[PDB]
Order: structure tokens, then sequence, then C-alpha cells
């Protein structure tokens, strides 16, 4: 069929010429686009001249040094501590043994169940698999493991009922505490969320939400963390989402955000609290000292110097972001069969609904997803179908002129969609 | 003080300007050595042209395709279905969801504990922590996790009592089927082994302990999955650890040593009978070489083309290892305080005793190995300790010329560590 043969900035080309506009790459990361000879020059030379790790050495590997030093200037306040791994499964696999540690080292050993949400997806270790919350990643190897626990998602659309999104917010928020006053708080050692639900569909909270949240962590001594895996490294506007929705969470998660997609990596970023009873216990001191493949290092340097140095991240919070939502919901908003618009920063979605007046889904959730998903890509447009969410995530140097383009192809789409689903009495 | 400046070949450099004999090839990964220009180059291509998917509407990335391409001409007939991920880590992971997955499709509930050994080492998961059996990781998430079971090694200078290694390696294998019917047959989905164990400390078993040990899996229908992960890709002298020994995996796991470790990248090679069973249900299907990434796949294509066109495996069984295995076994032999001499290929070890004469052992295992390193490390020579085991693993590529060098080096050394035991009456 068709083979990819080219990508550059936020386009990729096939094996018959036709240019594909990427609107989905920030899942997989490539936040400032395709083709950075800079980053392919930064990977050649280290690969070509040091070696990848051995040992005796009291150092850390320089490349390593570099990235960790930079990344504190980047992070917020309070994480000055960064444990590397290959991957955001990884990272999030490894956040659940330190998060465990941690209370082993306290004294409280048996505060080790964690909780996470039905439809949060928190990457395809056994551990991250638990942690998520895809019924049919559970079945694939009797997950979840043990000290697992899941609440209810904050999609207001679904669960919202008779309530203003605000309201639910709370509501949705006080799942959390129920859930820890049924299994213990004594059993408990930490909540785990995306701030904004990637995998399963672009679930963004309502206001009220992670405060809530927050507050009943504090309440019953339980860790927060944040997987910023997708919404990490200027993806809401803010360097991370967590930063956007006002929490602080003790730990958080991410990967390829680190390199922009380029090779593979990832981190678990510690605050102050955790790191320091970590070390306490003497644990995961080598991780600390001599985790990060260099290469992969190396090209992650070269990335974040990037977002800093040329602005990209200021520039979704001030420039592309607010014109990227303004065009988001203008070109959306109209299609009968279209609700929910929503975004924040430079990731954005809607819902495909039956029926908007009484906010009815279609049946077999992901059937329709798929049909607008198949109208895009024969019209040379990438976005990702999840259930009949459609969601986008471009890269962040998308220019004005781009995310026209972009839209003004989907909005044709979507005109095809509409007519369609009429053609077909599903309307 | 000192950072690492270079590598070539088999020699690292220092800040110092001290060239350093890396006897223990990185991480046991760097087959083809250091300084691989063409390696590079491969990344930097993939870097600067391509995207990143790994898959692109009805097709695969060009680079993963090639990879795959490849890898069917040199993996044992039968393992066509290759699972790519980011690291070993990640291999085992994916395999112990793959194994109790299919025994799912097979209606078979129950089935789901797989075993693995006391001091077996399966990487840094929750999942692999639990399968692997180093008591030090048997509490860092809380572990092992439900069904994992373990045995005891097959360490013949330890566990042998008056046995031959031939008798011994049968009892050691009987040891499975005694855990099994402990258990219950019903419940054992599989049994995972390194065909050498690696960080355990080159633990090579008897040439009867396979063929019973697979004897014992196809009697009770249990899965047998080999871990690669430092035997592969030619340390043995064969591609795989498992075909030295005879034995037929149903999976296998392999990890940077599939791109010398130039990047990181790992692997499950799924037979036949596993990759139909979970075709069957839909399972792993949908994103089977979804995992890793492209360009580590361009890397491990040129490793993997490079292994066979340069004929360094065919030179590993014929020539360099035939010769590592005769010199390694004079060179040591001779020291009253090193013990049970091995290896294979070029994979070798021995192990320092208190006693020759009954077998004895060094009182708190591991700190007479550390002083023994030290001297290697004070000397410009990476060797590895694991308890009292001293080990090594260089790439490949190693000359008969830098076998003698290494040898050499090695061999004054322990003439300081030997002298070092008596003046501290440790005799
Ligand atoms: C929130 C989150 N956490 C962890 C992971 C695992 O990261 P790795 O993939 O680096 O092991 C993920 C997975 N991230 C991810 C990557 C690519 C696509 C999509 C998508 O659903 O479109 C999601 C993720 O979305
Ligand atoms: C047998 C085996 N299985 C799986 C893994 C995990 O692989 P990754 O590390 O690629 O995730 C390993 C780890 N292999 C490994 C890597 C680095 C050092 C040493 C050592 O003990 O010197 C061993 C291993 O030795």
């Amino acid at each position: 069929a068709r083979v990819m043969t080219r990508g550059e900035g936020v386009y990729l080309w096939d094996s018959e010429g036709n240019k594909i506009i990427d609107g989905m790459a920030g899942l997989w990361c490539v936040n400032v686009g395709y083709g950075r000879k800079d980053f392919a020059e930064a990977a050649r030379r280290q690969m070509e001249e040091l070696p990848f790790y051995n040992t005796f050495f009291k150092t850390t590997h320089p490349a390593v040094v570099e990235l960790s030093s930079l990344l504190a200037e980047v992070t917020p306040a309070g994480f000055d501590r960064v444990f590397y791994t290959n991957s955001g499964s990884e990272s999030v696999d490894t956040m659940i043994r330190m998060v465990r540690r941690y209370w082993d080292v306290q004294g409280k050993p048996e505060k080790k169940t964690l909780i996470g949400r039905w439809n949060g997806y928190h990457g395809s270790t056994i551990g991250g698999a638990s942690l998520g919350g895809m019924k049919y990643m559970h079945e694939q190897g009797d997950l979840p493991i043990p000290g697992m626990a899941h609440i209810e998602q904050p999609w207001w659309y679904k669960h919202g009922k008779d309530m203003t999104p605000d309201e639910f917010g709370v509501v949705a928020a006080r799942w959390l505490e129920e859930k820890i006053l049924e299994i213990g708080a004594d059993k408990v050692a930490a909540f785990v969320g995306e701030p904004i639900q990637g995998a399963g569909g672009v679930i963004v909270p309502p206001a009220t939400y992670w405060p809530e949240i927050e507050r009943i962590c504090r309440k019953y001594d339980v860790l927060l963390v944040a997987d910023e895996v997708i919404c990490g490294f200027g993806r809401t506007g803010e360097w991370f989402g967590h930063q956007h929705f006002g929490f602080q969470p003790d730990l958080f998660t991410a990967a390829k955000g680190l390199s922009s997609g380029y090779l593979p990596i990832g981190a678990v970023f510690v605050g102050k609290r955790v790191a320091e009873g970590l070390i306490a216990g003497g644990d995961f001191n080598h991780g600390f000292t001599y985790s990060g493949h260099p290469v992969c290092a190396a090209v992650a340097h070269a990335n974040v110097a990037a977002l800093r140095d040329e602005g990209i991240v200021q520039r979704v919070k001030d420039d592309i972001g607010p014109y990227m939502q303004k065009r988001w919901r203008e070109t959306f908003s109209r299609f009968e069969h279209v609700d929910d618009v929503r975004g924040v920063g430079m990731v954005q979605a809607f819902t495909l609904v039956k029926n908007k007046a009484k906010r009815e889904l279609f049946p077999d959730f992901g059937e329709i997803g798929t049909l607008c998903r198949d109208i895009f890509f024969r019209n040379n447009l990438i976005m990702r179908a999840c259930g009949d969410h459609i969601v986008s995530a471009p890269p962040l140097v998308m220019t004005r002129a781009e995310v026209d383009e972009m839209l003004a192809v989907a909005e044709r789409c979507l005109e095809e969609f509409e007519q369609t689903l009429k053609a077909r009495g599903l309307a």
C-alpha cells in the first residue's frame, strides 16, 4: 500500500507524494515537529564518541548531568531529583515502586494501594496497565495486580447528570474520598492521574476537580502523582499539565516529551518530600546517579533547550494556544453530531454524538469515531479517534496558517461526515 | 573525579588519558564494540528524514519492516512474529502478559503462574522483578506479585552435593517438576530462564539440565521461555543461548544486544503456537511492532546485518570462542582461591572461594568479589563482580591478541588478590 517516505515540520509524506497534515504527533510527543537536523546531529556525535555507560566511574555521564541541570530550570518549584528510564511505561512502573518504597521507609508498609481511574492510561507494563483503567488491558495478564483501585473518570458529558460542570467536578473528585474510606487510608499510597486524560479521549476535567482531588489527598496522607506523559513539555501552554490546573503533585512521570519523540526516554520527577524519603532509605540512589541512555539524554537536552530558547512553550501560552482554541471551537461547534468541543493550549477534542439535544451517545462507542477518522485520512489529515472522541495534538510549533489549513480540511471532512450519516439514516 | 571521553573497539578512555579494557561490553550488550560510525549515520538519517510512527495506515515504518525481515533470516526457524519494545525489562513484562493472555484465549483461566529461579534476573519492572529471584528486589514495589513462583538455581558448586554435574542437572531440573506438582499443573503458565544466568554470576547449567526442563514443561503443558537478554546475538557462539543448550522455547526475549547497546530497544520473539493463539483472540495484534522506536530499529538493523555479514557470530563459534574458553581456563585454573572456572563462547567466569578442597565459599558473599573487582579497575580493566563470582563478556569482535592482553592484566590482578588475602589472614 502506501508507506511513509518523509517527515518535515507538521507534515509527513507517503510513497504516492501525498502531504499528510499531522494533527496528532503530540500524542507521541513530537512537540517540535519532524526533520530537526540539530537533534540528528546531537545523536550522531554521542553515538560516535562515547561509551554507553559501564562502571565503576564515580561520575554521572556528562550528557545526563547537563539534561538534569537544565530540567531543574524548567520544572516547577521543588523538583530537583530526576530518575531516567527508557519509556513512559517504565517511568510509571518506577513511580509505582517509588511510591511503595517511600511508605515502607516511613514505617508504613501497609500503605501500598494506588488509585487510578477508569479510562485512565498509564502505559503497558504490568504495573502501568493495572493502574490504568482500560478494561481490555486488564484481561491480558489477570490485572490489575494487588494494591490497585479505580474510581470513575470526571467525564461531565456522560456522568454530569443535572449538574453544572463545576458542581460535577466536586462530585467526581469526592469519588476519590469514597474509595479511600472504602479501602482504608492507611492502606492507600497514592492517587495517580493524567491532568487531561489522553488515550481516554482528551477528557478535560471541570475547574473544581483537581483542587478537590488535592484537598482529599492531603486530608488522608495519600501521595498525589501527575502522569504528564502527554500533558507535559508545553502541551497545555504551561510546561506541565498540573501547573495549568493548579495542583501540586508529589511526583510526576514524563516520557518522549523529553526528546520530542525523536528517541525513547522517560523520567520520574520526584518532589522534595518524597526525594528526601527515598534517599534516607538509600533507595533508588543508583538509578538517580546512573539512569539515562546518554544518546537519548543528548537529544533530550537539545530538545528542552530548544523548547526554552526558541520560546516554543511560551508561544503556546500566549499565541498559538489561544489561536488554536478559538479556531477549534469556531470550526466544529456548529455541526449537528458534534458536541463537547474542548481543549487547552495545543490539545483539543470533540465528541461525535447521536443527539445533541438529549446528550445521547452513539451505540457501539467507537464505530462512528472510526468512520470520521477514515474520512480524515482519505483527505490527508490525521487525528486520533478514541471511541467517538476525536482528538488533536499537533506539534507545538504549528503556525497560525497551518492551524487554518488543518481546520479547513477537518471542516470539509465533517461536512462530508454529516452527509454520510444522514445518507445511511444514522443521524 | 575522572569522566569517560572515548570508546573504540574493546577500549574505553577517561579524562586522565587512561586506556581501559572493557571486558564487560558495556552492560554485556556492546557486542560489536565501540565507535561504529555507520551506526551513528543510520540513526542520523532516520532522525533527519522520517516520522516516528511504527505503523502508517496499511503499512509499517520502513526501518521496522527491514529489521523484521532481517531478523526472520537469523532467528531459529518458526519465530517470524516479533514484538518490539524499548528495553529488555519491557520485553519481559510484555512476555508475561502474552503468556497469560495465551492461556486465557485457550480457556484455561487457572493457568497463570510463571516460574523463575532464585538468583534469576529478568529486569527491573514490577513484573520482571517478581519473576527474577533476587531477594533484595523482593520488596521495592511489594513483590513478587501473584502467579509467580521460584525454584532453586542449577548452581552445582553450591548445591551439587556429591553428584556429578550431569547427575545434578537432572536433579536441579526436576525441582521444576516438584514445584509444578506442589502448585498444581493447571495453575502453571510458563517456566522462564536465562540459558546461562547473567547478573547471577554466569551460572552455566549442566548439559543435562535444559533437555530435562523441556521434558518437564511439555509433560505439564507449561510454556517454555528463554530470556536471551545477555545470551542473545552471538554471545555463546550460536545466535541465541537456547540454541547452544539445545532447547526449543515457545517465546524468547531480547534487549539492547539487538542494537549492541547503541540505542534502547528490545523484542519478544513469539513462536507459532503462541502467536496464533494470540491472533485467535485479536489481542497483541493491532499494535505489535508498536512499542519500540523506528530510529532504534534502523540502528538494530545495521547491527544485526553487521553480525551476520561481517561473520562476527560465526567467528565466535569457530575461532575466538574456543580460544577465549581455552585461554580463560589456562589463566585462572591455577589460583588457590579461584574455582569453578567456566564459560561458553564469549561469556566466562570463575568464583572466588575460601577453600577449593571443601568447596567452601567466603562468608558474606560479595565482600571478596568487590575487593578483587577494585584491583581490576585500579589496573584499567573492567570486569564484573556478582557476589564472589567474577564475570566477563567482552565485545564479540575482540581479537586473539586483545584476548591475551585482557588475560595478561587479569592474571596480574589475581596475583595481587592472592597476596592481599594472606596479608589479612583471609586466606
Ligand atoms: C498518560 C500516559 N502515560 C504513560 C504512557 C506510556 O508511555 P510510553 O508509550 O512512552 O511507554 C502513555 C502512552 N502514550 C501514548 C503514546 C502514543 C499514543 C497515545 C495515544 O493513545 O494516542 C498515547 C500515556 O498516554
Ligand atoms: C537476563 C535479563 N533479562 C532482562 C533484563 C532487562 O533488560 P534491560 O536492562 O534492557 O531492560 C536484563 C538486564 N541486563 C543487564 C543490563 C545491564 C547490566 C546488567 C548486569 O547485571 O551487569 C544486566 C537481563 O540481564
